[PDB]
């Protein structure tokens, strides 16, 4: 199961500590941040729900839009950092956190605001062997999602190999596929990249319409609407 | 006549072989640096769209930390840095992302560029990212130079909160700044180092006062626990489309 590696004491910390990031990770994070900001404005989302938020990697986006924020992560320590930041930034009335599995939240959690955008950041979707389970759950509590994945360029694969080595992923193996590159590790680590075509196809199969699609050397970022989601203001 | 007079100007530390690399390597960043970088990225993106800037000039761009902003707006981009290795990385990325027609780089002192450089596009926004302004003991000459080739600037600085000062101390130690000293001041804490390293933070009030003294009007101001980011217009810059 996808949650196995991130239930390990230092699974999340090793993956999300900036100290383990090659410089070339930054353009993926920057594209995703800008797309999330623009999507929330255009689709009139009053709430941002960040799945796998760690220490609140998208909190600043909600802050600049005066939107509600919910961060969901399994990492208790990273959530305490986020809780402290929310308090010190005077955002207690607008921002909250939950320590839970993201699938528990998407299937069972209460609504955040009236029009919530769900962010799947920094290749979160790529950590799922069966991603349809997560994508199918989004429609219930959201009018929109932003999905950020690693691409399948030679440079993307090289950056990822360097990244996952620095994180100290054990039994790290590279598996070249048609529609992306899969990395596996011995402690249940799983991460795949996506071709633009494979990502679009997967999203269509789960009833998610692509409104915006951005690509750089390292990443694909898409803004999607559920089929049957209200498109109003 | 004098052995070291004129040798500790802002450019001195960044003319050292590994000066730029040590400061701009993402691995040396505490996690709490990321909200500063995210806020300035969002403000730069929004400013360019609203003010109809067709060009982004990133001063101290390193490997092209704001290239993605220009790319997502289909804007022209110029990256200015003293670091040849980081500019080479940026040139490769520009080629591979098919931006050779609209993105360029210069290896030069940012002050040489702002004083003597040709215009970029028709309406350029100048980005002073990641506390660049704070590396100057006397920043007024840089701010005074901005009006000539720009209709707008985004200025990103560390704030003077207890947390900001602690994050900066951790950050500068991870960069391996030698003889690191912390100088507490009301309007922004100053860190110094052995090889000419100088970095100050700014209070909201001090940053606003400095910008006004240099004829730069704040039109948007954002703050978090760690940082202040402002969008400024020069007094007399055209504000058309
Ligand atoms: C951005 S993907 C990595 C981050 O997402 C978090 N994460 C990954 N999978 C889950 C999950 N199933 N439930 C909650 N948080 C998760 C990890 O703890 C880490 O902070
Ligand atoms: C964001 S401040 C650090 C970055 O700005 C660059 N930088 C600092 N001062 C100058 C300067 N005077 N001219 C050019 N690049 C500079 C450094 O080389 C580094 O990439």
């Amino acid at each position: 199961r996808e949650s196995a590696f991130y239930e390990l004491e230092f699974g999340p910390r090793t993956i999300m500590t900036l100290a383990n990031f090659p410089d070339d990770v930054l353009p993926l994070l920057q594209m995703e941040s800008l797309m999330t900001f623009e999507a929330m404005a255009y689709l009139r989302c009053d709430a941002l729900v960040e799945l796998g938020c760690y220490d609140g990697r998208a909190l600043e986006i909600a802050r600049l839009l005066n939107a509600r924020y919910l961060g969901v992560d399994l990492d208790q320590r990273a959530i305490e950092t986020l809780r402290t930041r929310i308090e010190r930034e005077g955002m207690s009335d607008r921002a909250d956190t939950v320590v839970d599995d993201i699938l528990n939240h998407t299937r069972r959690g209460a609504s955040v605001g009236s029009r919530a955008l769900y962010l799947l950041p920094f290749n979160l979707l790529g950590n799922f062997r069966e991603p349809k389970r997560l994508l199918d759950s989004l429609a219930e509590r959201s009018v929109a999602a932003v999905v950020s994945v690693f691409g399948d360029s030679a440079e993307a694969t090289r950056v990822r190999q360097s990244y996952y080595r620095r994180c100290g992923v054990q039994g790290l193996e590279l598996h070249t596929r048609d529609d992306g590159t899969v990395f596996t590790g011995s402690d249940g680590f799983y991460s795949r990249s996506y071709s633009r075509a494979c990502l679009h196809a997967l999203l269509a199969e789960c009833g998610l319409t692509v409104v915006r699609s951005a690509s750089n050397l390292f990443a694909h970022c898409v803004t999607v609407l559920p089929e049957g989601a209200d498109q109003g203001f």
